[PDB]
């Protein structure tokens, strides 16, 4: 038995009279059981406001076995879980799943050393604290397919949010082999049965081509396509899906869809028909009674790139048939002479503009748009680092002292921050542990 630990706890007061406590946290509790690999993932967080009001909940988000196969070549993932798929987009399910064998930037700002949540339906997948300043974030792992759900949690009330797409890279295969996941399940926490499943065959000289379909009863849908890596340049496919979809009326649609990997580079666009279905949107209609967004035109990129100066953009946009279109961008640019960062951002609409700049010896100036606000500041680093700063918010003094450090098996940070005329205190732990 080990467990893989996650918490933050926050306290916030205010000179109008108010406090706020916070305390979240997640992880997975494991076993090796012989050959099989047992998991089971907790999360949970609960707030108390004072004006009188609280929130709370908790859960075990999934919990399931998997095991792989040496002489077989897929591993075998049966119990609890959300279907990834390189065609499909993903939903939640119980299930046994047999696939073969064989990693997202989030991007943003921070008006304060906010505390940043990312997730995918409502599954839980990084929540912790970040330093004021521009953010990225890596804890995230290789699985996730798709689009994710970010928030960020000011230290001052102002909860920012908005919403990123991972770059599916393309489903392509090396000339001799083939890939494929075969699913079946009954959707979760709402099921109805089903069965899913793709493959993707190296007809590749530097072309394959795959498809698959979603079997569930009311719901079908059937999807194909094929792909050409070019080598340096990048890689590129397109596959057709269509849904079907009865309701004892029956809605139809299909969608289109561009892949232009590289490796980084990759952009993607994505259209769907008047009452095109994903198989999640077909559940949050026929057991929630939603068929609100609507999906039609998708577009995103994601650009990191490096040249003495770093150029990281992550775009993208939905438009959609029935809400009104979407949009976030964030780009910022690095300068590496000292070093110089200046960054956009827009998560009602948002806009956040902010440029720090930095002298080694490491101190620091910055500035940043909303309410404007610039600081200086300075940071030791030892091993594990800590950071000061004074400066002015608006007219109100602002004050900051951030620690991290980054052991290989347990982390944990602590800010402090007061404005003139609010003051919080935080916390972020998470590391590895065990029990038995």
């Amino acid at each position: 038995l080990m467990l893989d630990y996650n918490l933050n706890g926050t306290v916030s007061r205010n000179y109008q009279g108010g406090d706020s406590h916070q305390f979240s946290y997640n992880g997975t509790v494991g076993g090796n059981l012989g050959p099989w690999r047992l998991r089971a993932d907790y999360q949970g967080s609960q707030e108390q406001s004072r004006y009188k009001t609280t929130n709370r909940n908790f859960t075990w988000s999934r919990f399931y076995l998997f095991r792989a196969i040496p002489r077989w070549r897929a591993n075998l993932t049966l119990g609890e879980n959300n279907i990834n798929s390189d065609i499909f987009r993903s939903w939640s399910y119980t299930g046994a799943s047999l696939e073969s064998d064989d990693a997202p930037q989030i991007t943003g700002i921070a008006e304060t050393n906010a505390r940043v949540v990312v997730s995918q339906q409502g599954r839980v997948l990084y929540d912790s604290m970040v330093p004021a300043g521009p953010f990225s974030i890596q804890d995230l792992d290789s699985s996730v397919r798709g689009r994710l759900d970010v928030e960020v949690i000011e230290q001052n009330g102002r909860k920012k949010t908005f919403q990123v797409d991972t770059a599916s890279v393309p489903y392509l295969t090396r000339p001799g082999q083939v890939r494929y996941k075969l699913v079946s399940g009954r959707s979760r926490g709402y099921g109805p049965v089903f069965a899913t499943g793709e493959a993707s065959w190296g007809l590749s000289n530097q072309w394959s081509l795959y498809g698959g379909a979603v079997l569930a009863g009311d719901y079908n849908a059937l999807a194909a396509g094929a792909g050409w890596d070019l080598g340096v340049p990048g890689t590129l496919s397109a596959d057709i899906t269509q849904s079907v979809a009865r309701i004892e009326r029956t809605f139809q649609g299909k969608s289109w869809r561009l892949s232009y990997s590289k490796r980084i580079t990759f952009a993607g666009y994505r259209f769907s028909e008047r009452n095109y279905m994903t198989m999640e949107q077909y559940l949050n209609a026929r057991y929630r009674n939603d068929y609100s967004s609507r999906e039609k035109e998708m577009y995103t990129v994601t650009l990191n790139k490096n040249v003495n100066t770093s150029f990281n953009l992550q775009y993208s946009r939905q438009t959609y048939w029935d809400i009104r279109k979407t949009d976030y961008y964030t780009v910022s640019v690095n300068r590496y002479f000292v070093a110089v960062g200046l960054s956009a951002s827009r998560s009602r609409d948002n806009d956040s503009a902010y440029l720090r700049i930095s002298v080694p010896l490491t101190a620091s100036y910055s500035g940043s748009m909303s309410r404007y606000v610039n600081m200086a500041g300075y940071t030791d680093t030892f091993n594990d680092s800590y950071s000061l700063n004074a400066g002015l918010n608006s007219s109100q003094r602002q004050i900051n002292a951030y620690y991290s450090h980054r052991s290989p098996l347990a982390n944990l940070s602590a800010n402090i921050a007061s404005l003139q005329k609010y003051t919080s205190f935080g916390v972020s732990a998470s590391g590895g542990a065990t029990i038995t």
